[PDB]
């Protein structure tokens, strides 16, 4: 709906300066602030956009429509919004987890915007398939979306420690700090939709470069689907690998993030 309004409501920070923007689009969970460590990293060389999704905690929720972000493409849209509302031309995004999948597919909307593509916790489907590995089952999930329905609070705090993985006591109270703040409808409902997309199918269409950053073991993607991704993903891609775990790097490992980053955002 906005320029104006909407980088208002999804809280739009643009710090640092350079001609090489980068924007920074949090997962599941989270909102920008979790990007806070890494930040420092980069404000001096670039031009750094941040933003919560419309499903952060940060934002108000009665923003949250329901019907509207039933899928993915609608998150996309709002991104494509927000750097029409900016004037940006071109830029690098790092997107993690849901972001990466938002960030795929925003590249293949829109080619000309989109220089090169960071994607942290990835991937292009969860569940399992013939002959694919997710790393999830249906009833699995089942039981996840019934637990977060009926006791939100006990499955975040069962959740949080998993995410982070490495045993990082402040990432984990970070981590569950914005959890916590979500509202627990709206969490269901965007991991809902989590689930139900997949990319597969249009990973060749992709034509930005891409990094795909994988750690030693993310609870909720298994190491063959970096693999996957780098064989799929239409643009020259590149599998960079962090020495520690966890899905919430930039939580738990921020300055090892901030070198993959760094040499990841010198060119595009
Ligand atoms: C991510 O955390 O956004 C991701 C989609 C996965 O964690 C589940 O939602």
């Amino acid at each position: 709906p906005s320029g104006a309004k909407l980088l208002q409501i999804l809280n739009v920070r643009v710090v640092g300066s350079g001609e090489r923007v980068v924007v920074l689009s949090h997962g599941f969970g989270t909102d920008q602030s979790a990007w806070s460590r890494v930040l420092p990293y980069l404000t001096r060389d670039h031009r750094v956009v941040l933003y919560d999704l419309v499903c952060a905690g940060s934002v108000n929720p009665d923003h949250f429509d329901f019907r509207r972000y039933d899928n993915l493409d609608a998150y996309v849209d709002d991104l494509l919004a927000i750097l029409d509302a900016l004037r940006i031309p071109r830029c690098a995004f790092v997107g993690h987890s849901v972001s990466a999948m938002i960030g795929i597919l925003a590249s293949i909307r829109r080619p000309d915007l989109f220089a090169k593509l960071v994607l942290i916790g990835a991937s292009p489907r969860f569940l399992n398939d013939s002959d694919y590995h997710g790393g999830f089952e249906l009833e699995e999930i089942q039981q996840v979306f019934d637990a977060m329905g009926a006791n939100y609070s006990a499955w975040a705090t069962g959740y949080a420690p998993l995410a982070v993985g490495a045993d990082v006591p402040a990432a984990v109270q970070e981590f569950s700090r914005t959890l916590f703040n979500m509202r627990p409808d709206i969490s269901l409902h965007v991991c809902q939709t989590v689930f139900k997309t997949d990319l597969r199918g249009v990973l060749g269409m992709v034509r930005a470069p891409c990094v795909v950053v994988q750690t030693t073991r993310d609870v909720s993607v298994p190491a063959s689907v970096a693999a996957y991704l780098k064989a799929h993903l239409g643009g020259r891609t590149t599998v960079e690998f962090l020495q520690t775990e966890g899905h919430l790097p930039h939580l738990s490992a921020p300055s090892l993030l901030a070198q993959v980053l760094r040499r990841a955002l010198a060119r595009y």
